[PDB]
């Protein structure tokens, strides 16, 4: 309903840009078209952030002037402030009692284009939107500023409180692998412990704090947790959550120190939960309904079948089209119109087929195993799974086709093949096979309507679905005797015996019931070459570095560097259309075959003409299209940076990618408007980045005080 800067009470917050009012930063960005990509956009972001945060920080100052306790906390927002000559330290009672004295004497805005510095507090946390500031500085807050704003500047409804103890009642805090339970989730409880409504079983999305009495707050969690009735405890992953990673009254605490104050704390039986709701999953319409996914690792304790179900693979159809194991719930499987072992179509708000392994009474979550669909990008920290029905009015892509795509634009390698989930049991079926398929019985068999008695899965499908119970007994007699021989098991031991039974039917046959070939189903999904290939033409990826943890302009700067994210979007959308996707669709296959098994001609032909449509601008301008997508996404939240190596064997990296998006536009030589370029091996050669700032700070300075003579 409301941030969770408010519903707690830690931070005070004020917005960043007022009402309607013109982006004074998408004003700037034409600065760098005129100038075809020769200023900074990292520096005119600054620039605004400073202007913004300085008019928002001061008109609080004043009508706190009647507040003037609660004025207090804002003071500690500036430090030093220059206006003109004179000089505020804020700290001074002299300097502040001065800064609020030409405060009301003079106008708003015009004023404001006339300080020269501003330095901010270590107190105060910059956004694009908001700027935060804790309410008391008695306790003291143990995560960095950009785990700040992930955590308390989401809306959630009125928050709870949960105790937190290891014995006894409350939450329990478990210290288990990173991510076990999910990406996105970070822990499992109760239902009625969080209030919902009874024996409620789905996922529900939170923004939590772990705090003390006395206003300290050890740890921020951000993501998702499992709401079902059939867990004991409400427990919490301790290593899912945010926690240090920052600085508290000059130490660093590292997020394993921070960990030791939680266990101390903890012990004392005074360790609360402040916890809050965002979005309860309900299973909607969208054709088609959805609800939220969660992990089959979070059920290995709760409900196992539902985890067992979805870790023995995937299995690709016969045109590679992988089908992935989900489980939904009664309601969504009522309306889609599905049962156990239909065929459906899942994607994330990639598409893929998905196969019903179950469908449970209460669930209103989309559960499936990460590791399959990882195509989708699917990370449970409230992404929704839309389901449609059985129809099939539409073509699924390849699992060559898309896996290619996503290689060639750095989003992914090597040719790998899978790993047989059936391996040594398909082996052993095929040496019994050899004489199965010169016996009499096989000629029963074929009599009887089955001829391909290649796929077990279908042999048994295939008898016991036209009677033929005694063709069947002799196929699984017949099994067993060879399996028995292959195995070296004596089938008169009844504990030998039922070692049988145990990996033939158990470990192998009884999987007949979700998958159709044996042959098909893999444990690991392979690397197909082309995707390989298509990774070696475009050099390019997404360089990872976090924004300075000291100034507080810095993520603020680089959030405003993300309002362009559409025009990244129209360009993908723009770019698509021209690309055929049936020849991009047949140059792939072509290739992944005369890789496999293809003479050493056509692996060679098959690799220069794939290799041509890659190189092709259309194809590597949408590709690279796609990279800048997730560059700017993923700019929310750290300095990341994009990176290509080229004919020339440099590599180029930008910070300016609104002119990188210029130039991908109008089909101009992107190299220019970079930031820094390096030698193959060496490194640093031009350092092009502190001439672009000076000079944006120059035309900056030169575009105000000439509009105003
Ligand atoms: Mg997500």
């Amino acid at each position: 309903n409301k941030p969770f800067a408010q519903q707690t009470g830690r931070f005070h917050t004020i917005e960043l840009q007022e009402e309607g009012s013109p982006d004074e930063f998408q004003e700037l960005l034409r600065l760098q078209a005129s100038t075809q990509g020769h200023v900074d956009e990292t520096t005119l972001a600054r620039l605004v952030v400073q202007k913004r945060a300085t008019k928002a920080i001061l008109k609080k100052l004043l009508e706190t002037a009647d507040r003037p306790e609660e004025q207090a906390v804002w003071r500690a927002a500036i430090e030093r402030l220059v206006i003109g000559n004179t000089a505020y330290d804020l700290k001074d009672d002299e300097s502040f009692a001065k800064l609020i004295e030409l405060a009301k004497k003079h106008p708003l805005e015009k004023v404001v284009k006339n300080v020269r510095e501003v330095q901010f507090s270590e107190k105060v946390t910059l956004s694009d939107k908001y700027a935060f500031v804790p309410a008391s500085n008695q306790g003291r807050i143990f995560l960095s500023h950009l785990r700040r704003e992930n955590i308390y500047r989401t809306p959630t409804q009125r928050p709870l409180s949960l105790k937190v103890a290891e014995e006894g009642e409350g939450v329990r805090l478990k210290e288990m692998e990173e991510k076990a339970l999910g990406d996105g989730a970070l822990g499992i409880l109760r239902p009625q412990s969080l209030g919902l409504p009874e024996d409620y079983t789905g996922v529900v999305q939170v923004r939590g704090e772990l705090a003390d009495p006395e206003g300290n707050v050890y740890a921020g969690l951000k993501g998702t947790v499992i709401v079902d009735p059939r867990a004991k405890e409400d427990f919490l992953n301790l290593n899912d959550l945010y926690r240090g990673d920052t600085v508290v009254d000059g130490k660093k605490y590292t997020k394993e120190e921070v960990d030791a104050l939680i266990r101390e704390k903890l012990k004392t039986g005074a360790l609360q939960l402040n916890l809050g709701i965002h979005r309860v999953s309900t299973v909607e319409e969208a054709e088609g309904q959805y609800s939220m996914a969660a992990s089959h690792t979070a059920y290995k304790e709760l409900d196992p079948e539902i985890y067992r179900l979805l870790e023995e693979g995937v299995e690709l159809d016969a045109e590679g089209r992988p089908i992935v194991p989900i489980v939904i719930g009664k309601e969504m499987a009522a309306k889609l119109g599905l049962k156990e072992g239909d065929i459906a179509f899942t994607f994330r708000n990639a598409l893929l087929q998905a196969r019903v392994a179950a469908i449970r009474d209460r669930l209103n979550a989309v559960v499936v195993n990460q590791e399959y669909a990882k195509s989708t990008g699917v990370d449970f920290d409230g992404d929704t799974l839309v389901v449609l029905p059985k129809g099939l009015p539409v073509d699924p892509h390849r699992l060559e086709v898309f896996q290619t795509l996503m290689a060639h634009a750095g989003l992914a390698v090597e040719p790998s093949p899978g790993e047989l989930r059936f391996k040594e049991q398909l082996e052993v079926y095929d040496k019994v096979l050899a004489r199965l398929s010169k016996s009499r019985l096989a000629a029963e068999l074929r009599n009887a309507g089955v001829e391909d008695l290649s796929n077990p899965f279908e042999v048994v499908r295939q008898l016991e679905s036209l009677g033929e119970e005694e063709l069947l007994k002799a196929f699984k007699g017949y099994l067993r005797k060879g399996f028995a021989k292959e195995l070296g098991l004596d089938l008169k031991s009844e504990e030998d015996r039922a070692r049988l039974n145990q990996y033939l039917f158990e470990g192998f046959l009884d999987y007949r019931k979700q998958f159709q070939d044996p042959r098909r189903v893999y444990k690991k999904l392979p690397l197909m070459p082309s995707a390989a290939l298509a990774a070696s033409l475009l050099q390019v990826e997404a360089h990872k570095k976090e924004y300075d943890p000291s100034d507080p302009v810095a993520l603020a700067a680089g959030q405003l560097t993300t309002s362009f994210l559409g025009l990244s979007e129209k360009l993908a959308q723009d770019l698509e259309t021209s690309i055929d996707f049936p020849k991009l669709a047949e140059a792939i296959r072509a290739y992944n075959q005369a890789y496999s098994s293809g003479n050493e001609e056509q692996v060679a032909k098959a690799r220069a003409e794939l290799v041509k449509v890659l190189n092709d601008p259309t194809v590597q301008k949408f590709s690279l299209s796609n990279l800048l997508y997730q560059i700017i996404t993923d700019r929310k939240k750290r300095d990341y940076s994009l990176r290509v190596r080229t004919e020339s064997g440099k590599t180029y990296e930008y910070r300016n990618l609104y002119a990188v998006l210029n130039r991908l536009m109008q089909n101009l030589p992107v190299e220019e408007v970079a930031d820094t370029v390096y030698d193959a091996s060496g490194q640093a050669v031009e350092e092009r980045v502190p001439l672009k700032q000076s000079a944006t700070r120059s035309l900056v300075k030169g575009l105000l005080d000439l509009a105003s003579g």
